[PDB]
């Protein structure tokens, strides 16, 4: 009965929040763009949600009224345009939807693409990292605004990009005999499995109690210290990991000579992991999806990292 | 019980070659490289091919000890190393793998990254394009000096590639209005849906008929020509599509001008699609896919293209 349509997806959570959508029961929407010619795993991924029931709709950035027309079909917009540095940063090009949106006039609530550091909160951090939370911060601008009824889903680091390979940078699979520990390995970080995010997403898009809110996604068992993320796994694997403690003046060390996107990922993980920026605050269970949403049982961290056993 | 190792194993074709083996039966081994380690699509299948039951070995082409190791695992290793100017062209990083195939003795049969154009007949290929078959016939004579038994597959067009575009070089979609015809559309092309190619693969390669053979897969109803194809989406669509006749000169006007990629893909389409080059010569039962392997219900190009309604 609720009309979704998805912006972003073929991306690494636009998928999951189209299949997420789908296994919730929303009428479900996708919009495949015209310059993804000879991407052929964009193309099969939309052949795939096709075959699961999601319903094409052909639009550009680039053609204004092919997006007018596109949200005129739905409902609620979620977007999960990238914002990664290594990965590609377009997250103003959604300003482009916000404007489709705003002429339109009938979506009766916008989910831009977050799901990460709540922006509002990031106004100390360094450039180039900085730019994420920056641009995110002038599209909430844009939608608000605008009026248009929204709501915020942050608060997790994707499980495969800080719990997979036990926060260590260089890789997404866990380290075989050593890793490096920042600082005394004891901040708080919120971990969550990315298919319980879209979970998340689906769920709340049309609750009435997240219109016009920020939801917090912070499962209570998946809020872990570095450390304790670490001696998980060697429970797992029965072998202990010789640790070495990074001080953050050695973690940023040089940090001006690196490429831009790095420079980036080393700003996000200081935020994270040093400053711990997803545990610093209080949120209540009125705002936070696991306590909104308790029928959903996520996955912990113990579950996710046997999966690399 | 055949003991199968996939090098290749998240390339496009690769990656259902190894779901064709573990789907076969086969106990289904796939080469994780350390190179591959930050590329989170790759590492999502390894994890995803490790569900299925399939079994990591961890190896690296720079390091002819590792290959060693894995190929010793197993009775038989199939090769997708990549081989598409546009993507990647690294057939003759293969030979590493011979080597140590040479050196480990035990393999029974291996079949190499081959799966297009039967390389020994492309003599007369324009180049660049013509490297993929050259570069092809280098491993292979390194296979047959080496004394490794062998099976070639050959001969299909990959459906995505050439049948769910009506074979418009720019895109993977059909076309909404208009479409070239290259010639007069009556030359005959062999067209297959790649999950078949994996199929007839997985079930050739323990198959004494085949031990040292070239396997052509030429599903009778699949060959085609390029106006039947075009034929097929109208019946399915129930609308006429405006034609234009491409001459030969044309199609290839001024290709000693376009980028190198695009040099190779049109001199290939030029041997299909003006040369005939998949059915310019007759092959007998005995070395025919669909007719060795009459249990797989292989799929018709309409079948195929009712994905795209
Ligand atoms: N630990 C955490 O909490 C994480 C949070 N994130 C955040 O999640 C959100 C999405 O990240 P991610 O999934 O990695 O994004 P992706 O890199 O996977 O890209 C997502 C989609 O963005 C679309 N896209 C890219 N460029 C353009 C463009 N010029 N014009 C139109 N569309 C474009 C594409 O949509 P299409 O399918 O239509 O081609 C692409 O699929 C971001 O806000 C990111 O900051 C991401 C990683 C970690
Ligand atoms: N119409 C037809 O008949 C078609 C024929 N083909 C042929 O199929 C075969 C496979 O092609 P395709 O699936 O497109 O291959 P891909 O481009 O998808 O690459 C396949 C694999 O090659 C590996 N690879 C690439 N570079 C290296 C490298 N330096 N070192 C080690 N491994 C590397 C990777 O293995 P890993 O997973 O370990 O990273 C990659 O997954 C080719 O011979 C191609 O000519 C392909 C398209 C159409
Ligand atoms: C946790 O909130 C966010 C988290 C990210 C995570 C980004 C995830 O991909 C991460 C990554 C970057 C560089 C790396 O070398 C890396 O190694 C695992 C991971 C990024 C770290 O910023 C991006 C935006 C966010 O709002
Ligand atoms: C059919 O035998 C082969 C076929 C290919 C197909 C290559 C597949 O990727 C194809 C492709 C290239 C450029 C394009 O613009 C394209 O548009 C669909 C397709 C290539 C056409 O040559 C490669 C090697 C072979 O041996």
């Amino acid at each position: 009965k609720t009309r979704v349509l998805v912006v972003g997806a073929t991306g690494y959570i636009g998928k999951r929040i189209v299949r997420a959508c789908l296994a919730e029961g929303h009428e479900t929407y996708v919009l495949q763009r015209p310059e993804i010619g000879l991407e052929i795993e964009k193309v099969q991924l939309f052949l795939s949600f096709k075959k699961l029931g999601a319903r094409i709709v052909e639009g550009s950035f680039s053609d204004h009224q092919s997006l007018v027309s596109a949200v005129k079909l739905v409902d609620v917009v979620v977007s999960a345009m990238s914002g990664v540095h290594f990965r590609s940063h377009n997250i103003l090009v959604q300003l482009k939807l916000v404007e489709a949106i705003k002429e339109a006039g009938n979506v009766k609530r916008f989910l831009p693409s977050e799901f990460g550091m709540d922006p509002p909160r990031m106004g100390h951090a360094l450039p180039p990292g900085r730019e994420t939370f920056d641009q995110k911060m002038e599209v909430r601008q844009a939608i608000e605004a605008a009026g248009i009824p929204y709501t915020y889903v942050v608060g997790a680091c994707f499980a495969a990009y800080f719990a997979g390979n036990l926060s260590q940078m260089v890789t997404l699979l866990p380290p075989k005999e050593k890793v490096n520990i920042y600082g005394d390995g004891n901040v708080k970080v919120v971990f969550a499995d990315e298919d319980d995010i879209a979970k998340y997403t689906a769920k709340t898009l049309n609750d009435p109690r997240t219109l016009n809110k920020t939801v917090n996604i912070r499962p209570p068992d998946n809020v872990l210290t570095q450390l304790e993320l670490v001696q998980i796994w060697e429970k797992l694997t029965g072998k202990e990991l010789e640790k070495t403690n990074i001080a953050a003046q050695d973690f940023l060390a040089n940090i001006e000579q690196m490429e831009i996107p790095h420079q980036a990922g080393i700003g996000h993980f200081y935020h994270i992991f040093y400053e711990g920026c997803l545990t610093d605050h209080e949120v209540g269970e009125d705002e936070e999806a696991s306590s909104l949403y308790p029928d959903v049982k996520y996955k912990r961290m113990d579950d996710y990292l046997r999966m690399f056993l």
